[PDB]
Parts: C-alpha cells; structure tokens; sequence
C-alpha cells in the first residue's frame, strides 16, 4: 500500500506538467500566425510592383 | 487552404494589370487619328499644286 501511494502522486504531477505543455504550443501558434499574414501582404506587393 | 490564398490574392491584383494595358493602348488611338487626318489634307492640296 505504501507502494501504491508512491505512486499515485507522481502521476498527479505529470498530468500538470502535460497541461504546461499544451500551454506553450499554444502561444507559438499564434506568433506564427501574424508572421504568415504579412508574408501574404509582401507576396501581394510584389506582384503589384511587377 | 493557405495556398489557394495565395493564388486568389496574386490573381485579383493581376486582374487590374490588364485594365492598365487596356487603357495605354485605348489612349495611343486618340492620339494617331489627328495625324491621320492632317495626311488626309496633305495629298489633296498637293493635289492641286500639279
């Protein structure tokens, strides 16, 4: 038994370090979102200026 | 998705490249037909100087 809550806990604590996981890739995302949007705008310029 | 964008964009701007075209070639006309009718009157006056 003493086993058994030795064990327990430490999985607790994985499943907070996932949801910190998650939380990171997230905020990536979106960053690379506002990069993708201006390389559309500078594609469009350059066929203007054509 | 991202690259049926692209081409929308590209092709939209495109699209008033050839109104531009359209528009120098319409005004080189107006142009040309005064010529043509200032040749007109030439060959008749030098018509009665024979």
């Amino acid at each position: 038994a003493n086993r058994f809550t030795a064990n327990i806990k430490g999985l607790t604590q994985a499943q907070r370090n996932a949801n910190d996981g998650i939380s990171l890739a997230q905020t990536t995302e979106g960053a690379l979102t506002e990069v993708n949007n201006n390389l559309q705008r500078i594609r469009e310029l350059s066929v203007q200026a054509a």
